[PDB]
């Protein structure tokens, strides 16, 4: 696997033990060879785990989510996906590492799908290795991949909304179930039901998990509502999975505002991640996949991958190269190669629009390549009537940093601001000045 210009994809099925006993010999067999080595972990929460699995090897854990004192002799790095890809945009010093580990590589947010991309692009060029390790790599057509031990599948109608009557098999388990929904406002309507049938209910989402997860530990609880970051190796001691098969899919529509399309079919990789969470007990067969919709190939069209070669298109490889997409994803997007490439200060405002400013990539990109300053929120309020942000059907309003009350009404409209009340809160914080 070390060996200069090999890609390997360890696909052993989830629950395998890809992290917890091939990892720390791959990175043994790496520390005696000398190789530089760099390990990707999708979240804080699996920073903190890779930490329990390697424990006593000399790594340096790049995050606070790992209370260690390094010895300064590591040549061995743990970092999250999202600090690999922002560290190459910054002007700071990356090791160009020797063999690149990808942990839960299938994940699809556009700093993981840049991060291959680098990634696959310096070893396809001869300079180095990469592990990615998932159980749903790319392009995967299989949705009831092999676990630990036997699951029961079942297509079944799911609620997405509050109900009534009609669906008692959800509410007559004496289990813990992790049930995946498309979006947070739609968990909530969920988790509000089961709350009032007496059920106690854990909501995770991207911004929450840290906090959240914690309480699956600490807490007795009978669902955990998530939305799809529950995908990205987050392990339950849970015996039934109930899952929409939806998710929301954000589109670029007229290369001119980003939209939430859908609830739409998730991907079969999604689909085999969500029931993957059940099955990982050889001592509990039986475990539940409760499923509600077919699959479909909704990464087509799909923003991150946009996202990700605005990413790449910012990240110096060698002289004016940039780097490729990961091959099997590639054909996700139809950009220019290069299209989105920022001269120095354009690039730092949109860095900044991304990490302070909290924005998605697409709209940090749209304020960075108009020469607009980080600091300067002219833009929130000056775009077109139906660019009106809306909160509980009235127009959102802020107090501008001049202090005057405006609507916000963004000259670029990203659904993504306004998805969730949070997101709405930290969008007008934006607005406001405030970060
Ligand atoms: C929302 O945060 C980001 C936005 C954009 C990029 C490339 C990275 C991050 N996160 C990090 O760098 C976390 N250490
Ligand atoms: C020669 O190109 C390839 C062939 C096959 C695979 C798996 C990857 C690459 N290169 C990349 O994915 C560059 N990012």
């Amino acid at each position: 696997m070390l060996k200069k210009k090999q890609l390997t994809v360890l696909d052993l099925h989830p629950g395998a033990g890809k992290t917890r006993r091939v990892l720390p010999e791959i990175v043994r067999e790496a520390i005696k060879k000398r190789l530089r080595t760099v390990i990707l972990a999708p979240t804080r929460v699996v920073a903190a785990e890779m930490e329990e699995a390697l424990r006593g090897l000399p790594v340096r854990y790049m995050t606070t989510a790992v209370n260690v004192t390094h010895s300064g002799t590591e040549i061995v790095d743990l970092m999250c996906h999202a600090t690999f890809t922002s560290r190459l945009l910054q002007p700071i010093r990356v090791p160009n590492y020797n063999l690149n580990i990808m942990d839960e590589a299938h994940f699809t947010d556009p700093s993981s799908i840049a991060a291959r991309g680098y990634i696959s692009t310096r070893v396809e060029m001869g300079e180095a290795a990469a592990i990615f390790m998932t159980a749903t790599p790319p392009g995967t057509r299989d949705a009831f991949p092999d676990s630990n031990s036997p699951i029961m599948d079942t297509e079944v109608e799911v609620p997405e909304r509050a109900w009534s009557s009609g669906f008692d098999w959800v509410t007559d388990h004496s289990g813990k179930t992790v049930w995946f929904v498309p979006s947070v406002r739609n968990g909530n309507e969920i988790a509000a039901c089961l709350t009032k049938a007496g059920k106690r209910v854990i909501q995770l989402s991207r911004k929450t998990f840290e906090t959240e997860f914690q309480k699956t530990k600490n807490q007795e609880w009978d669902f955990v509502i998530t939305t799809d970051i529950s995908e990205m190796g987050a392990n339950f001691k849970a015996d039934r999975v109930i899952d929409s098969r939806r998710c929301l899919k954000p589109v670029i529509l007229d290369g001119e505002r980003v939209i939430l399309a859908g609830p739409m079919p998730v991907t079969h990789a999604s689909a085999a991640q969500r029931r993957g969470r059940i099955g990982r007990n050889p001592n509990k067969p039986g475990d539940e996949y409760m499923y509600g919709g077919g699959c479909a190939e909704t990464d087509e069209g799909h923003a991150h991958w946009l996202e990700a070669r605005m990413l790449l298109d910012n990240i110096y490889l060698q002289d004016g190269l940039i780097a490729s997409l990961y091959r099997p994803e590639a054909d996700k997007v139809a950009a220019i190669e290069g299209e989105f490439k920022l001269r120095t200060e354009q690039r730092k405002t949109f860095v900044e629009l991304m990490k302070r400013g909290d924005l998605p990539v697409w709209l940090a990109y749209q304020v960075a390549s108009a020469g607009i300053t980080y600091t300067d929120r002219r833009w929130c309020f000056d775009g077109t009537t139906n660019n009106t942000i809306m909160e509980d059907s009235v127009p959102a309003e802020v107090w501008t940093k001049y202090g005057e009350k405006r609507v916000l009404k963004p000259r670029w409209m990203d659904a993504r601001v306004c998805s969730d009340h949070a997101a709405l809160k930290s969008f007008k914080e934006f607005a406001a000045g405030k970060r």
